[PDB]
């Protein structure tokens, strides 16, 4: 039932013409100052960056021809009369013919070329920030009118004026007096106008460029620029340092509670810093940088899902960008770089867990649902053992309170079986009064009272080659018959076995639970399934209650209702006795007629 | 103080040349190929989508006269090909130079000017280049309609040159081959194109034929009139978008053109939503003409639980068409949506309220959280208004709203009385309402666990300040209202014994409670533990509030106690801290329960005799 007309009959019955590919200037122009960003106001990051790489020029060329002590910055000014934003460097500038060259040629970076002449271990080629040529032209993007003053230092080469509208033409004229760089004047479009507002400019100098390495200005004011932690030696940065960048960096008002300062060079260069706030659960997740400068406040592609609740930042010199720099290109090398920080954080949160256990387990109890979730959606089996290895639950041989991790029970297992017995409970009275579990009389069972526990086991099925298997696969004789065949009367549409237990001191009963997906179905349906009560013929209370059965036909009822739902509370089925308080307030009045 | 070194000095010195700007080709070239499309993949739709125009400007000159118009797709493993043909308008030679041999140059775009439909996806003039993300050679073979044209065969590498060549076996339309790079193998995976053609191009208005079967492409239903579209095509449309196996509950087909256009369908799911992926964090496709839009930022978070479809032509695309522009016309768009929502949810209520008292059930969760991370009031409020309650002044819910507690208002009063208890019986029989009875006011019964929450976030509604039963009651006591018992003095204990009581509890609970007073205003409970801000107490257990312990001198129970002081102190001791933690639990103010049980077991013997 095939319907396919591809077929190979094509013949060449000619000659063969040789053409070059072309490129429409004006709908380029266009392009960039339309269809590249995201938003507008990402001009001022181009702008900003290009003022960095014109002083970083500046600042490797006086290496060896230096040195004038002048000063490397970036100024901006806005006039909200004129309706324009205005930015200077002091950096490198450019003679009429770098003008025209640069300038006028889209995809044409004299940056790249600088870049591509350097040794590859000079400073300046790690700080350089463009190469596609493209980035001044994100202007036109909110300028009606652009106007370029330059000045090179070189043999007294006169300052140049270049000025555009972006449809196409553009002219450069002899200037004076030129200060040493580069000038640029925008005239704002009138939908643009925002950008002569001074508090506006200040609000994308900080999301964008707030680490940019030169002085920032903005009306003659220093703005708060920071320092890059990331791109500093780990034990020149104090604890201090880190709290207050932390906090700047995921907008928080804690402290982290963990820290992973992680440098390399393969498969990318990397400077990141990762942290844990303190606080149980833009700057939402780890922030994305390149060259000290912002690509994505939300970093999408370099850590896993489960890990969204670290905060802090991740740089890389050579990581593929995008050309709108707001994304990173599809790489072999960004996936390798995820499976290297997924083990790195890895490898580092289980170091935690031998320093300080205790603050450990505080991390667990708050963070480990993520670990959970990781072992889940992650379909590799390799890695849910490796954050697995995170994970810690109580165990039926070591004492309530007390955390073991997998490590520290596979390790105890007896040479005999190589598979490991969880029982997924609510809590402790209830495991360890399983019926289930009794079966276990020797064997040690993990006991997961933790949500979505029993989830993650189902998906993980095994570590260390062992195996996850659920553990889930006085009073006479007739005074307690009648007294039992009486309560069997009563709670009828409650329970459904009434057992005798001679295991019971201070307790009069007490409810115990066969299997356990509907204990933790019972709750949460408030917001009945198979309790089974067991009674202490010794207590007095059910001594108590043998008698006034026949003695008291409306008193006694509640002392039933009582110590059954006494026995439910006692086992962590009723956390709100909210609905028995009446009644029992009913049962202390009418006890009380003494 | 200041330091600008930006000054108005430069002057222009003598004429100007004037220069048109250039473009370095073989860079372009390359930014198309490694710097512009975040994903290899892409280049499938990029194809599919020049052949889903040359398909429509072929239907468009085959209307004014009297072939069936198709897109193959095929793919060799052993050859590492991949091959795309439509039987579409095709090229001549000067198309073929002048369209694909310059960078941003676009026929689909003079074609459009030249109609002074909306169906053309392509005017960028770059999308054909992304071929060379996964090919090292890309041959060309077209042939033009009618025209006395003859077949064309073009090549490249593609850097800088490409040759033009006479070909004899051209089908009308075009054939594009693409010898796929190592790196790239997996394009020449049947199973691998498929799902990129149903990725991004499963609406394109042509068939597509793979390896000589025809792909499931589908209807863009959101673009159709809403009367058109059974039930039955909504719950397979669903089914698709949200890639799940059950049925909507509610269908919102919304379409508007001001003040911005919006052809979307939402759908609320029959399932509950899981509580697993409702804390982890994972919606809604956003689409531009039939071809999918990455991106999902377009709804406000608490109408997550929401899935379909939203398009809008006033979106405008990013050059790789995976970003879309202008941020504060998305807030716009999501404002108009939400506002949207609320409304079709409202209708919901009013035609169906047994319907909708099931999804406030299910998913009633989710307005709660719109109204506790919102920051504008009118949003909080707009949300407030899917809230449900019972009330005092209706039997057994009988679920009632804010909107219609504000309507049967007094006068009158300034306030919205509320109590929230786990249920319908605690709530009328609460020793809280049993104080508010002595007033005439009505007093919404809230149920849900995180109903306080709520409305102590939400604070007013309709400029009516929001109080809970248990802080009127502790404000009456600073407003000297004054009450009447239920019982007379002959059944109370008189104002002696009343003092004499109070002042042996003070020493017995002495770093447990602030004051410890009689109040009139209790018939069936003998006490209850009161807090100016009960409210924000129960929320702040979660993991010693100055609490009040307010007695009812009528009640058996504390005239019994009066009594036990002086009969059985030990056994006096025992009730009076049983019914302080009676009281605490009542209030929804204690701990753990369990710690109290063999305390209560001991009191409950020595009263038995
Ligand atoms: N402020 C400036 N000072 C000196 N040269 C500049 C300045 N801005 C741009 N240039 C030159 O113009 C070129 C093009 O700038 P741009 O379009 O951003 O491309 P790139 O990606 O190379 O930065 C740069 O490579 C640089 O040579
Ligand atoms: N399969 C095809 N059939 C006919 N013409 C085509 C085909 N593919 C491309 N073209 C022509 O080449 C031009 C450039 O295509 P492309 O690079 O996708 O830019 P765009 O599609 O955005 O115009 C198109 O405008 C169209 O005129
Ligand atoms: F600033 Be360039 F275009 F990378
Ligand atoms: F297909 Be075009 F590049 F929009
Ligand atoms: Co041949
Ligand atoms: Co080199
Ligand atoms: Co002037
Ligand atoms: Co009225
Ligand atoms: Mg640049
Ligand atoms: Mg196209």
């Amino acid at each position: 039932t095939l319907h396919n007309i591809i077929t190979d009959t094509e013949n060449v019955q000619g000659s063969f013409s040789k053409h070059e590919f072309q490129a429409e200037t004006k709908k380029l122009l266009d392009i960039v100052a339309r269809s590249l960003y995201s938003e507008k106001e990402v001009f001022i990051r181009e702008l900003i960056s290009n003022g960095s790489d014109a002083l970083e020029k500046l600042r490797h060329r006086m290496i060896t021809a230096g040195g004038d002590t002048a000063p490397m910055e970036i100024h901006l000014q806005t006039d909200s009369v004129k309706g324009t934003f205005t930015i200077q460097d002091t950096g490198v500038g450019m003679n009429k013919e770098d003008l025209v060259s640069n300038l006028g040629t889209i995809a044409r970076s004299g940056s790249k070329a600088f870049l591509d002449a350097l040794q590859n271990q000079a400073e300046a080629s790690s700080s350089i920030i463009g190469q596609f040529g493209v980035g001044f032209y994100s202007a036109f993007m909110v300028a009606d009118k652009v106007e370029v003053y330059s000045q090179s230092a070189e043999a007294d080469a006169p300052g140049y004026k270049w000025s555009s509208d972006g449809s196409g033409v553009f002219e450069v004229a002899e200037a004076s007096g030129v200060r040493q760089g580069t000038k640029i004047v925008l005239h704002l479009k009138d939908d643009c106008k925002e950008f002569s507002s001074e508090d506006r400019v200040k609000e994308v100098v900080t999301k964008y460029s707030n680490f940019v390495s030169f002085p920032i200005f903005l009306n003659g004011r220093r703005l708060n620029t920071l320092q890059a932690l990331w791109m500093m030696e780990p034990k020149d940065i104090s604890e201090w340092q880190h709290e207050e960048f932390y906090r700047y960096v995921a907008q928080a008002y804690d402290k982290p509670r963990y820290t992973l300062h992680y440098r390399a060079d393969a498969p990318l260069n990397i400077r990141s810093i990762f942290y844990v706030p303190e606080m149980k659960p833009m700057g939402s997740s780890v922030a994305l940088y390149s060259r000290k400068i912002l690509i994505q406040t939300k970093a999408t592609d370099i850590l896993p899902k489960w890990l969204r609740f670290l905060r802090g930042v991740v740089d890389s010199e050579d990581i593929p960008l995008n050309l709108s720099r707001e994304l990173l290109q599809e790489s072999a090398l960004i996936r390798k770089l995820r499976d290297v920080l997924q083990q790195r954080v890895i490898r580092f949160l289980l170091d935690q867990s031998k320093k300080d256990p205790e603050k450990y387990a505080r991390f667990f109890e708050d963070y480990g649902l993520f670990m959970r979730e990781g072992i889940v959606t992650t379909g590799e089996q390799s890695v849910k053992e490796d954050i697995a290895k995170l994970l810690r639950f109580e165990s039926s041989a070591l004492p309530a309170g007390q955390q073991t991790s997998l490590m520290e029970y596979s390790s105890r297992m007896k040479a005999g079986t190589r598979n490991i017995y969880y029982l997924c409970a609510p809590n402790r009275h209830l495991a360890e009064h399983s019926p289930y579990f009794e079966a276990m009389k020797d064997m040690e069972v993990l006991f997961c009272f933790e949500q979505f526990d029993e989830l993650t086991l189902l998906h993980l099925r095994e570590f260390d080659r062992k195996k996850l298997i659920s553990a889930e696969t006085r009073l006479s004789s007739e005074q307690a018959e009648d007294l039992l065949a009486w309560m069997r009367n009563a709670l009828v549409q409650r329970v459904t076995n009434i057992k005798v237990t001679p295991r019971l001191d201070t307790h009069p009963a007490m409810i115990t639970v066969l299997e356990m997906g509907a204990a933790r179905h019972f709750l949460r349906t408030q917001q009945i399934l198979q309790p089974t009560l067991e009674i202490n013929t010794g207590h007095d209370l059910i001594k108590k209650l043998h008698a006034l059965k026949d003695s008291n036909p409306e008193l006694a009822q509640l002392l039933l209702e009582q110590i059954y739902d006494n026995a439910m509370i006692a086992a962590g089925l009723n956390e709100d006795p909210r609905p028995m308080i009446s009644r029992l307030n009913q049962l202390l009045t009418r006890a009380l007629e003494k």
